[PDB]
């Protein structure tokens, strides 16, 4: 659906990324695509500044958005054991983002949403035709933290285009198709979980909790950059934003508004801005539509409750696996070298609270 | 509209609310309806004690849940603060069904504007118009609040606004269909509908008292978030907080902002905020947020007269900014420097406004 940027295939992802920006970028794309090598061994802040002026598309923009992105989080955080952005990056990197409307940092829609390509077109997405466009270091994992986000961000594509059906047949009071509506969703969500299966073959926990969470991670709320990270030339002061969060992707708090699953409050309305404004005009437009709970709980028809809680139910054991693989790859690194679980169960307890039965 | 709850002669408002429950809530009316008496002779507190628990199921329209609300919310604030010389603790057989009924309206459980300002008035006569003489509010906390003057004035700055808003998608038909002349007139009534609004600001002077307003008025409207929270018993066993009634919690307040592109620690608060409004108008706020930067069209073209028009309407918030910044010193700063950064937010919303001006 056009005005929403929704893709048929790939859903909330950007449709086949640009790979290549305009040679007048290349001083930028230079460093973007040699970051392993280049956090090992200055190069950002002998850099000029560049006009925004001659990205006149908007994958143009995404790609210069991720490429500046990328570049921030190496120069801010280095090779990651222990606050001022150069003027020369950060104001092209402010102007870029306020065109756009999104943060001045890395987010989920640069580095998943529009950080792949296609090996061959001809055939289908999956992991084995797919790659990244950009990685921080050699054995970060990189490729298949986002790819696999990736996959899943297209699985829930399948239930996403279902959508109109729901209102229409509210509007239309269409029992029958309402409840094939549900359970196609219920199924699509089910078909999602068996894609978190697979970060257990492509991503590893040590390589993730070392290396690959330390450039996600934002400055908002962290003790390094207590005061929050000054853009030289744009705000005189520091300004605080977040880094990465599965709370970015919009197909987490997608299903909540539809279903009308109702200090965690508080993020992931926050997490909203850090979507793509398309995307979060999405999300309220679906907030302005008929309740489906108000719907199905007025009918005392079982059937539709049936299927209204078969949506429900999946989403609960999405956010169990969820869960689990936050034991994984968080808690038990934590405990080797020498509160996110309270904010996952909570949205799990109020997913669970939402059953009719 | 429709969809949004927005009514062509209120906005915002709630048109005709209704000021009696059913027989089955007497006992949560005549507490509401006698605050007070009820705190004056110190038997509120032993009143609401002394109170069966209700069940919600038989509030079974829109305006019945608001009125339902208003009761329970001013209830509970006199409950909290007593006679404003506290309890830390609501009581499980108010609380339970103050908080179902919250839950149900998407509305956080203590007193808002949505409550004891859009829901909580009546005319006296309805075959004539909406003015203070012919309108009265249904609950009051103390005798001698002033609490008709403020939340009437109030109401009534927010009818002024309804004026304006039901141009809003004239605005934005007539960028789509580029009719120049169209949007022009369009922005002029609007500033128009602005102005007025400032000349209800004048009727405060007139009906709240500035000393009842700082030491009686303003402790029934206190929270609990950031307060030097509350215990709602039997439906969270741990306490929670939240605010108490602002100015913030108008939606016109941030409405003529988002429509000419007006970008507002400050920006968090009026985020914030929505959530203490009505869920159609959260949904109605965020419908704008989705539609074209009226900035960015007034600006790409090369004609003064559109860009006086956007400027008539910055201006008229200019105005009510500054006369809102002296309201403030009136009836809090003085009585305040009486007694043995609000200041701050005020000004810098106002700079805000000023520094979107053309000229
Ligand atoms: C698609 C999302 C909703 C679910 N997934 C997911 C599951 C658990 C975790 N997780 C692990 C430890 C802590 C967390 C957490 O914080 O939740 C993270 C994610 N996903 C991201 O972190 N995505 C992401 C965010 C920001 C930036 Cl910048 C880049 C990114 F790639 C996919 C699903 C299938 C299995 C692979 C991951
Ligand atoms: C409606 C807004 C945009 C402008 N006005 C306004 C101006 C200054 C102040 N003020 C004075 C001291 C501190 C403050 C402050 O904090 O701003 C308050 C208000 N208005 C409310 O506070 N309304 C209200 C809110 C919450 C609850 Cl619960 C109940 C209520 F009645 C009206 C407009 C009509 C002329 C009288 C004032």
């Amino acid at each position: 659906s056009k005005e929403y940027h929704i893709d048929e295939e790939v859903g909330f992802a950007l449709p086949n990324p640009q790979e290549n920006l305009p040679d007048f970028y290349n001083d930028w794309m230079f460093i973007a695509k040699h970051l392993p090598d280049l956090i090992e061994s200055e190069r950002v802040e002998k850099l000029n500044m560049l006009s925004i002026d001659h990205l006149t598309d908007h994958k143009s923009q995404r790609l210069a958005r991720l490429v500046l992105g990328c570049i921030t989080m190496a120069y801010v955080w280095g090779k990651g054991h222990g606050k001022v952005l150069p003027r020369n990056i950060a104001v092209p990197y402010c102007q870029l983002s306020k065109k756009l409307e999104l943060p001045p940092i890395l987010v989920y829609a640069d580095c998943v949403l529009a950080n792949w390509k296609k090996k061959d077109p001809n055939k289908p997405l999956t992991y084995e035709n797919m790659d990244v466009l950009f990685s921080f270091r050699d054995g970060d994992c990189s490729k298949g933290f986002f790819l696999v986000s990736l996959l899943v961000e297209i699985a829930a594509a399948s239930a996403i285009k279902v959508i109109p059906t729901v209102f229409k047949a509210m509007q239309m009071q269409e029992r029958d198709t309402l409840l094939k509506a549900l359970l196609e969703i219920a199924s699509c969500l089910e078909k999602a979980l068996q894609v978190f299966h697979q970060i257990h073959d492509h991503v590893n926990p040590k390589a993730f909790f070392s290396v690959l969470r330390i450039y996600l991670s934002g400055w908002k709320g962290n003790p390094q950059l207590s005061d929050g990270l000054v853009y030289e030339g744009f705000w005189e002061d520091p300004k605080e934003f977040a880094g990465g969060s599965a709370g970015q992707s919009s197909v987490f708090q997608c299903f909540d508004v539809l279903l009308g699953i109702q200090h965690a409050a508080q993020f992931l309305q926050d997490m909203r801005r850090y979507m793509p404004p398309a995307h979060r005009n999405f999300l309220c437009s679906l907030e302005s539509n008929p309740s489906v709970r108000e719907f199905v709980l007025s009918k005392g028809d079982a059937g539709l409750r049936e299927a209204y809680d078969a949506c429900v139910k999946a989403l609960v054991s999405l956010r169990s696996y969820h869960l689990q693989i936050v034991t994984k790859y968080i808690l038990i690194p934590a405990s080797q070298q020498p509160d996110l679980m309270n904010f996952l169960k909570t949205v799990r307890s109020t997913t669970e609270k939402s059953l009719l039965k």
